[PDB]
């Protein structure tokens, strides 16, 4: 259900966080470099009745630089509505 | 803190952009829908105009639209709560 791996096998690459089973704004996904959030994370469309998606970011690996993925359930609450006043 | 406005003054049948400006929040703590006749517009864009210097945070959510005489538009800003974290390292 969550798996982390590199797109291609010390130069620029992509780091993938594969999520299978999870309903995506139903979810929040962070990619971490040494425990801290990577700024730009992309994600594929849902692909299917199982599904997966991939959250990925471009990265250059270094031997002591470590990477992870954090997945959280998202709950939406307390809407505030503002009408467009023409 | 939440404002809804068009890029240019609205002229009926003329292409424009609809903006929900949201200030005072980090983007990952809210979820923002733009609405047409009370229903969710599918393709919303967002910019983050923030620095982390403060007030603090300024976010724009927007979409090209053609206003019409009677089509009604709005913005909903939801609170986001995170739970059941899972963390997976890269081996």
């Amino acid at each position: 259900m969550i798996q982390v791996y590199s797109r291609h096998p010390g130069k620029s690459n992509f780091l993938n966080c594969y999520v299978s089973g999870f309903h995506p704004s139903d979810i929040e996904v962070d990619l971490l470099k040494n425990g801290e959030r990577i700024e730009k994370v992309e994600h594929s469309d849902l692909s299917f009745w199982s599904f997966y998606l991939l959250y990925y970011t471009e990265f250059t690996p270094t031997e002591k630089d470590e990477y992870a993925c954090r997945v959280n359930h998202v709950t939406l609450s307390q809407p505030k509505i503002v009408k467009w006043d023409r």
